[PDB]
């Protein structure tokens, strides 16, 4: 068995094996990649998104979000309160004031120490979730405006035509801004491209152990879990590195740079936060792999996740029997 301790594989695709998507995801699974529920893909020199980023500033964040934290330093939620729309030239220069710039550092595992110790007093503004891309048209190769979609991977598998578009979306971060523990909608891949600016860190749980993960966070958050069967899939919970190995949980980290992809795998639990001000683009895909993970997802019906509409048809080809209450969910 390939990759047996679930280790976060890096890939350095030539330009000739950067041509087709499919097949090198599949290459990657072949060398056991899936196990760690992350990998970073780097692109040959010769690649790029588009020519310059001096052309962005005028990209609206209609819906910024305050994220205010709940609980202790290791262990808490976070809720998104609305703000006023903003630019992306407004928004940048926000990130870089004195009061939500990044502080000095030494390296990135200082940077680490100082967001665990003190993430919970600060709520710095995300700029997640708004439709778009900033990949150039005529970029040929890992264009994520350009992938094949779920609807044709899903009619292409079984058969059936379905509803529903897969488009990109854009997030613009800045120092502390956080992503919650949580695998993708019906448990789909994910890919992440750092277009520029700071860094963006990651913690992963093997899928394989993904359930141990879930165990822990129905004793950590006991109220939520009573609420919901999966409320992971609400997208507010963090535990931080020193409390997953307190109880055992098996996961891995890295950083991301910009220029760098990311790919999570079906049912890959990850969580992490920015160092600064940047911007990534992400989207989700399948492969034939995913169909048996689709199936076998878990969902939130107690209202709270509410999702796209593409989503309807997913659970009600593939999960027939859940139909029914998940909708019932969502209206
Ligand atoms: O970048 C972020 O805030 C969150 N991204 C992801 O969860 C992803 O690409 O799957
Ligand atoms: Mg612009
Ligand atoms: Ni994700
Ligand atoms: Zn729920």
């Amino acid at each position: 068995a390939q990759n047996p301790n679930c280790n976060i594989m890096i890939f350095h695709p030539t330009k000739e094996e950067f041509n087709d998507f499919d097949k090198y995801i599949a290459y990657m699974e072949s060398q056991g990649a899936h196990r760690a529920g992350l990998a970073k893909i780097i692109p040959p020199k010769e690649w790029k998104a588009r020519e310059t980023y001096d052309n962005i500033s005028e990209i609206l964040i209609a819906t910024p979000l305050q994220q205010v934290a709940s609980g202790r330093a290791g262990v808490f939620t976070q809720y998104h309160k609305k703000k006023k729309a903003m630019t992306v030239g407004e928004y940048r220069h926000l990130a870089n004031s004195k009061k939500y710039q990044t502080p000095p550092h030494q390296n990135f595992e200082d940077l680490e120490r100082k967001y665990w110790k003190n993430r919970i007093y600060n709520s710095p503004i995300y700029g997640a979730d708004i439709s778009g891309s900033l990949f150039d048209e005529n970029t040929k190769q890992w264009n994520l405006g350009h992938l094949g979609t779920i609807q044709d991977l899903l009619e292409k598998e079984c058969g059936v035509v379905i509803e529903g578009v897969n488009t990109p979306y854009l997030y613009f971060g800045m120092w502390k801004t956080t992503f919650a523990w949580h695998t993708e909608d019906m448990d789909l891949y994910s890919i992440n491209y750092l277009h520029l600016g700071e860094p963006k860190t990651w913690y992963v749980v093997p899928p394989e152990h993904g359930q141990r993960l879930e165990r822990l966070a129905r004793e950590l958050f006991p109220g939520s879990s009573r609420g919901c069967g999966a409320f992971l899939r609400h997208k507010v919970a963090l535990i931080s590195p020193t409390v997953l190995k307190e109880n055992g949980i098996p996961f891995n980290r890295i950083t991301q740079e910009a220029g760098e992809f990311m790919v999570t795998f079906p049912y890959g639990y990850h969580a992490g936060f920015n160092h600064g001000f940047n911007c990534a683009e992400a989207i989700n895909f399948a492969t034939p792999r995913w169909i048996d993970y689709g199936k076998m997802a878990s969902q939130c019906s107690c209202g709270e996740a509410r999702v796209t509409f593409s989503m309807d048809a997913f659970v009600r080809i593939l999960q027939p029997e859940r139909y029914d209450l998940w909708k019932r969910g969502q209206d």
